[PDB]
């Protein structure tokens, strides 16, 4: 017998059916979950590819309400550093600010400012706050002396707040004193933190941003199953990563299942994603291993050769739906990874059961991406290619979310849970897809 | 008789001959002149086209050491306002700073700051300087009151410098007080100007910038010969334009010659460029009319169909050399306008005698050029409409163009622009030579 | 005045005129000179590009009767080591053979043989020759012991020849003893060298090979004018380089002229080439600086954008003839570098006066050229990056190039290179003539 399990469908095989709608696209909710423990304000994840996600793009994705997964084709220290870059970009309060002492030489401070990119340094003596020196102070060439003591704002002029003071109260004192740094101290005037105007303003600019409980942007990082995996995970957790993505070509394997279990056991406080998979049995296996989410996609990537080189794969719409049915009631989200060419595909991915969609090609070429711009597969199961320079990531995200919002309005879905569970597809033929593209007109 | 005056050559007809050299490309001088009275640190001018030069790109060109000519396909007041944007972008000292009164409401000031793009305002009541209010003050919600008086730095705390104080002693006092604005006053504490840290730093960031005597970036603006021209010139001069470009398809005409003369006589303190021309007799006519420079180019434009619609033109290498010969010894510069496709063409234009080169297509598509975007580029019928690829920041294109000129000067042994214009030699080539010059017989990656 | 020195011609502008001939292509001589002191059996040089010439291709070129110039985009020691690979590939006699001691462990020697690529080692203890150990001996696991002493051929069984013995009497003794290594000794049985059957056979297989006085293949190496140049030259000479190529974009400069003079004065026993140039005055300047040859070519390179980025160049046929005229009677050869697309171009270059021709693109993609592969070919910005088809063995390309030159010499009645350079004539043609020359009006299968 020719052993055929099912007919499997991809995005171009189906269209969403319009339904009665009372909620306009601009008014629907796009909030979803990446994992059991991480929420996203938009259902978008950037792929862990060396032409797509390093720190710069991961910051942008988090600011938009999604998240980026930093790729692993680099040294453990470099990946940890990239994760650190995202976590340190902004915060509710800098709890471990770089400090100087009164006898620190101004020349060191000038070099510190260059390397760090900021110029504000509390001045301490054995933990006790004794001054502050900032960019405007570093413009002063003092009459006498060559240390911080000669240009710092002295103790008697410091504006401070006690640990626990509300942010609004902290803001009023910042503005009244025409300063942009608030020194946070305890009852003995020991330095406990630093609040910056910049961080206040960044939070107001991106109120949708994906952040942890400390107000830091969220970020993920990929690991494999090779010999350096344990050391790599440890460095990423130490750098503050929110989610470790155990990311392989075949997640339904002993190696991946065992590594997912190991991360859950060794680092219980981090979220773990496992993949990639494309069947219900694989989803149950990874869920039983403790994955906080599964990533769905074997074959469909734009620059992916798996289906041609190995003959292996599952059309993505059916793969999503089979995984979603397997995980119904478990609380484990599924991330649809690969094959998204148009915003319309994203909407279809969501209606088939995805919680969020991972994309590579769509974000390759943006200003924030590493590096027309290069776009290559991470595998001999990938190819190297070119994508056009696309400008700022925000514009692509806006177009993708605009299409999803339009689809939710067309189907009457007011939020992601309704979009995932209520709308219906029609199955179409090759002719139906042609009618749905632009046809018979010069563009 | 078939009346043929000469054989005329264009860029692809000639190549520069290498010569014994002692100066490296990085060390040559690119300084030149746009007009009798305007110097440029690089020989680049952006074209007066509505897809190339408005204020944003003119600012960038001046910062790079060149200049932009603001186009005239817009209302008189709108063109003057674009000029004003360039002139007000930076300065050595703001001599007419916007001031407010103590009783001005904070909420009104907040909106003006949004509209003006700066938040620093000296506070004047009647004629007396009584405070200063800045962006950081405008963050304050005062316990009592809703006027500037409630959040301004008052008279007794103002940091000031007397008019004439060197700028290095003003900077020391700025830095000592951790402030970024210096109020300049006379002997009776009357406000005479405002110096900003931003302007100090902008000058340090772009030390090559093309600037006038007040430290303002230079800018030009195009005018035609139609009925509104007189008022347009007046409005542009009043806005501070450095050079008026009487810009027509045919500068060798009564219309342009008389208008150039009128500008020189009516506004003697502004520079005037006349064009476009392509012959020696035209160059002499404009010089006699008082032009401070001439613009050379009939036909060669990228988006130009003049040669095809009217059958008229002169290949640009010969046009440049003919005009340069006609103006030798007059002090009148010539600007080579149009036909530049590669940095190598720019070098050839200089050696043929150009003082600087005007370009449109190559700057269309930059971030600073007008338009949304893979950006539109159309002729200002004798022109066409088209698309060029989005090219990113202007600075990168300028860098490659000047790198090619620097290399050409190194190859010819030319240490500065004057030597490049007068000493190097061309060889004449065939179509085969041009093909050899270009990448040939290899797949390019 | 527009300063045009001449009309300059390239390959597609001219054709060779057939002349009365008595010598068949198969019978003409292709021998020529690379430099004052280096002869070549064919007029071919491979370019100093990182996609063309490292040791592997330089060996092949020398075996064919030409020479390779190893490129300089690599570390000083790495470039010297590439030179060493070529010089050590073959020899008349190995004068400094690697030796071992009786107590050297067999397992260590096995690894050294793997690293060295040969397995033949004279065995020396203190200063005395006491055995020889070879690949066949290293297959033996001795009953007792683990050192060379256990598997070597001992002193009493060594076959030796006295220094000076003709090579035909050494071969007879090699063959009589069914061995492939001859130990050369002096009057006190001290080791003076090692002769191998391989080297004997390599000389017989490539009787045209370009070799020095020691029977080693010739090789060149490129250097620039930067700060590390002095040490780079020293390292390359120490590795045995035959010719140093002071290789720059603009040889008519103080930088190159002074460096050429420095090489001639500091290392009088090495040949020095200077370039690149394209004029008579440049050729005389390099000859006066002491160059043993000049390299001609500014612009024509396949992957070269010099003409397009800088606007600089001289069509190659005229550049060759101008330099050849300048060097007539000096003894200084000229190498035509760049622009060769077809074997017919090579013939034209020779008749214009070249002594030999340097090529890059045509050798990129061969098995012997660097790189994996349908092979990369990029310029060493004034160059481009590209792809060329995988071309197989270098020998086949050389065979077709020399076949075309041989045919051209037969067509012109030129029996040798000196006659080809000095006697045949060109006709000047139009674009129509070039089109006629090329395959036209037929589908090609
Ligand atoms: N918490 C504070 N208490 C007292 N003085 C402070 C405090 N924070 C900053 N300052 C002082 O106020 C001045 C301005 O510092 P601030 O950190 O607001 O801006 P900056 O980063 O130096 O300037 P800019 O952001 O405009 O480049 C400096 O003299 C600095 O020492
Ligand atoms: N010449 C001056 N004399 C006295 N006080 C001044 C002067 N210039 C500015 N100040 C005051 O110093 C404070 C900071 O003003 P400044 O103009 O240096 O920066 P800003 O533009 O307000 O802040 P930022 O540039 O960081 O947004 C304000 O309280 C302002 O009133
Ligand atoms: N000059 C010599 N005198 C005495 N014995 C020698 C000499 N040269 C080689 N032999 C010996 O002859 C044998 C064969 O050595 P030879 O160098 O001819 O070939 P090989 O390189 O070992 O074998 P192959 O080339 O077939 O791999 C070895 O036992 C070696 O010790
Ligand atoms: N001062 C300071 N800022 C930090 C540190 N680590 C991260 N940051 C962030 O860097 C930014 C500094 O911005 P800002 O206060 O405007 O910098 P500055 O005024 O030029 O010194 C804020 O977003 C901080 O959260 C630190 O150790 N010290
Ligand atoms: N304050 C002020 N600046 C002006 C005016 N006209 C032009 N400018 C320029 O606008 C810029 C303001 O920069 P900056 O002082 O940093 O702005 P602010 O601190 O936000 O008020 C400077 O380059 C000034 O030269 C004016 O009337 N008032
Ligand atoms: N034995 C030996 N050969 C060398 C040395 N340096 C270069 N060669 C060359 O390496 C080649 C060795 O060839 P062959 O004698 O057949 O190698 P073997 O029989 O495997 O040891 C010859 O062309 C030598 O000229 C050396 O130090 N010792
Ligand atoms: O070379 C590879 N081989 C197989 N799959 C790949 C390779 N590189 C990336 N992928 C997958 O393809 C996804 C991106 O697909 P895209 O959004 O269609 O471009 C990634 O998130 C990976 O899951
Ligand atoms: O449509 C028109 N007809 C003829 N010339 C034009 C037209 N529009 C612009 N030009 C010229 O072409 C120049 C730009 O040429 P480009 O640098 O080759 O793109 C401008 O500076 C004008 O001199
Ligand atoms: O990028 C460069 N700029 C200019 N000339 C180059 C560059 N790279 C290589 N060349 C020259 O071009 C020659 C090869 O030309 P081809 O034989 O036509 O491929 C080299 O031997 C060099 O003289
Ligand atoms: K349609
Ligand atoms: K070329
Ligand atoms: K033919
Ligand atoms: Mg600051
Ligand atoms: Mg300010
Ligand atoms: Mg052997």
């Amino acid at each position: 017998m020719l052993r055929i399990s099912q007919e499997a469908l991809t995005f171009d095989d189906v269209l969403l059916i319009p339904g009665y709608s009372e909620v306009l696209p601009k008014d629907v909710s796009l909030k979803t979950r990446l994992t059991r423990g991480i929420e996203l304000n938009i259902p978008l994840v950037s792929a862990a590819m060396d032409t797509v996600t390093e720190a710069r793009l991961a910051i942008a994705m988090a600011q938009e309400g999604g998240i980026g997964i930093i790729h692993k084709n680099m040294g453990i220290e470099q990946q940890a550093a990239e994760v650190r870059k995202v976590k340190k970009h902004e915060t509710a309060i800098v709890r471990d600010p770089v400090t100087v002492t009164p006898s620190t030489k101004i020349i060191e401070l000038l070099q510190m400012a260059r390397e760090y990119g900021f110029s504000g340094f509390p001045v301490v003596e054995q933990g006790e706050l004794v001054g502050i020196v900032t960019g405007r102070d570093l413009r002063v060439k003092p009459n006498a002396g060559d240390t911080v003591a000669a240009i710092m704002t002295p103790k008697d002029k410091l504006v401070t707040a006690r640990e626990g003071t509300p942010l609004e109260e902290m803001k009023a004192k910042l503005y009244e004193n025409r300063i942009e740094k608030m020194l946070v101290v305890d009852e003995n005037f020991y330095l406990r933190g630093l609040v910056t105007f910049r961080d206040i303003e960044k939070a107001k600019t991106y109120p949708l941003a994906s952040k942890d409980e400390q107000g830091r942007l969220r970020v993920g990082a990929a690991v494999g199953t090779g010999a350096d995996t344990g050391e790599r995970v440890a460095a990423l957790v130490a750098a503050g990563v929110d989610v470790v993505v155990v990311d392989t070509a075949h997640g339904h394997s002993k190696g991946v299942i065992e590594r997912v279990r190991w991360v859950k056991q060794t680092f219980p406080d981090v979220q773990v994603i496992g993949g990639n998979i494309a069947t219900a049995e694989a989803a149950k296996a990874l869920a039983e291993a403790g994955a906080d989410a599964v990533k769905v996609g074997i074959g469909p990537g734009s620059i992916c050769t798996t289906r041609i080189v190995a003959g292996v794969g599952v059309p993505q719409i059916s793969a999503i739906a089979n995984v979603a049915a397997a995980l119904e009631g478990t609380g484990v989200p599924l991330i649809a990874d690969g094959g998204i060419r148009f915003s319309g595909d994203l909407a279809k991915a969501m209606v088939a059961g995805a919680y969020c969609v991972m994309m590579g090609s769509m974000f390759a070429g943006t200003e924030e991406a590493p590096g027309y711009k290069s776009y290559r597969g991470m595998g001999p199961e990938g190819i190297e290619g070119r994508v056009p320079y696309k400008g700022a990531l925000s514009a692509i995200v806006h177009q993708l979310m605009g299409g999803l919002r339009a689809a939710m309005g067309y189907t009457g879905s007011a939020d992601i849970q309704q979009m995932r569970t209520q709308p219906q597809f029609v199955r179409i033929t090759g002719a139906g897809m042609a009618e749905s593209h632009v046809h018979d007109v010069q563009i």
